[PDB]
């Protein structure tokens, strides 16, 4: 008896034409999140150019039934708010709370918060007409909470276990910024300020994501000294037992309410500046409470993706991810993600190849200490930082990935790729070959 995680089927949809420009303006590493399943429906958000004709860029939201059968994508366009900042840093983050309300935050680079929410719980009480008037107008504050809401970059949403939704983001800028958390009550529709949880000391933290399991909130970050990406140093870790009010390091030592970038009690690996480690890559809490970080560095003597593992007993390991035919990325190459199956035995590396203009779905196993990376699938013709649907992977065993293609405008499309997983038990029965 042995078990193998397998891809039963592979399908794709082209959900739009990518926006014109030199910069990547869809499918970017720090989007949290872009593709979300809530009950029977999958939701996606991305920027599209206005159909008439080229100046205006709008937030677009798709939904499709994914249960109990997969239906067609349909779209609404939020054509009341044109995007002021179409540079590298302004991508959409989307979240869905336990009252079925859909939250959007977008169009940020050191500007005041941009936020909007559905009038109603449209993911719980599902409307049949999918139109832009489902969403309230854009606001620059969080009702019931307090700023500072400026200068804001990188809205990240994290659904908690009780229907509530965290919103996290940087205030200040590159090489001088603080990180704040706000909590939405699904129960009241009010935000409360959890305040500054990381204080920059003439630098800023860049978090890899927010992960939640059994009452515990996990995060990991590097520290950036200046606006130049070469000036990232350190891989840090902390977790909260009260959804981001109170924080503890890997040794379970409680921390000062604002964590300082200067305090190395949170440091879990020494990575100096100019190690070619990029900010805002990937992390994961697997369903067995093991914590993962995806970064990269050239420290081994080669540029390679690095897997940091925090084994449940507080002990850390670092192991390069070098499966056959994966080109190791440099500082400015597309950033990847880690996903986990419901069982918690199978770890997926969703790793864009820096040369091949494709994204690899690699799998490793807890049994073999996550050192057994196998190529399981490949998304071809991508120039993207892959983003996936953690809810749909957990509750349907389907790995659903938002990608931006490689190539020029207008050939370059936005797509969703669905890899139907099949965990196979193998019985090998010895049988008679005798006369
Ligand atoms: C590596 C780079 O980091 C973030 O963008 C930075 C960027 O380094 C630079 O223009 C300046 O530092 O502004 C940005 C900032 O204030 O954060 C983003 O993660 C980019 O996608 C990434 O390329
Ligand atoms: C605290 O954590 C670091 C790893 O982050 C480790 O090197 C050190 O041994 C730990 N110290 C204590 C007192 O547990």
């Amino acid at each position: 008896e042995a078990e193998f995680l397998t891809v039963k089927s592979t399908k794709q949809w082209t959900i739009g034409t990518d926006v014109q420009g030199s910069e990547r303006l869809n499918g970017v590493s720090y989007q949290e999140d872009a593709l979300i399943t809530y009950g029977d429906y999958q939701y996606v958000t991305f920027y599209e150019t206005a159909p008439a004709g080229y100046l205006n860029h709008f937030v677009k939201v798709g939904r499709r039934r994914v249960s109990p059968s997969v239906g067609d994508w349909e779209f609404l366009t939020l054509d009341d708010y044109t995007q002021k900042t179409m540079d590298g840093h302004n991508m959409i983050s989307m979240g869905i709370s336990g009252d079925g309300k859909i939250h959007l935050s977008f169009d940020h680079f050191d500007v005041p918060i941009n936020y909007r929410i559905s009038k109603n719980g449209i993911a719980k009480d599902v409307p049949s007409k999918w139109t832009s008037d489902l969403f309230d107008p854009v606001v620059h504050e969080l009702v019931g909470s307090q700023g500072p809401y400026s200068p804001l970059t990188y809205p990240r949403f994290e659904p908690l276990g009780n229907g509530d939704l965290l919103l996290e983001f940087r205030i200040g800028q590159s090489g001088s910024g603080d990180s704040y958390i706000h909590r939405y009550s699904a129960s009241t529709g009010k935000w409360q300020a959890y305040g500054m949880y990381i204080q920059g000391d003439d630098n800023n933290a860049y978090i890899n994501g927010l992960d939640y399991l059994d009452g515990k909130l996990y995060t990991s970050w590097t520290v950036r000294e200046t606006p130049n990406a070469d000036t990232n140093h350190g891989v840090y870790f902390a977790y909260s037992n009260d959804d981001g009010k109170t924080w503890f390091n890997t040794n379970d030592t409680k921390l000062t309410k604002p964590i300082s970038t200067s305090d190395d009690s949170t440091l879990i690996w020494d990575i100096p500046q100019n190690s070619r480690m990029v900010n805002q890559e990937g992390q994961l809490i697997d369903t067995k409470g093991r914590f993962h970080i995806l970064m990269r560095d050239l420290l081994s003597g080669e540029h390679q993706y690095q897997h940091y593992l925090r084994k449940a007993d507080g002990t850390w390991t670092k192991n390069a991810i070098n499966p056959a035919g994966l080109n190791g990325p440099d500082l400015y190459d597309p950033r990847g993600k880690l996903a986990g199956d419901a069982s918690g035995e199978y770890l997926f590396g969703i790793l864009p190849d820096p040369v091949k203009q494709s994204t690899g779905i690699y799998v490793a196993t807890a049994s073999k200490d996550f050192k057994d990376w196998k190529s399981l699938a490949e998304i071809p013709n991508t120039s993207t930082e892959p983003l996936f649907d953690k809810t749909r992977l957990h509750e349907s065993g389907i790995l659903s990935v938002f990608v931006r293609q490689a190539g020029g405008f207008p050939d370059r499309k936005l797509q969703v790729w669905d890899f139907e997983l099949d965990l196979l038990e193998q019985k090998l029965i010895s049988e008679e070959d005798l006369n």
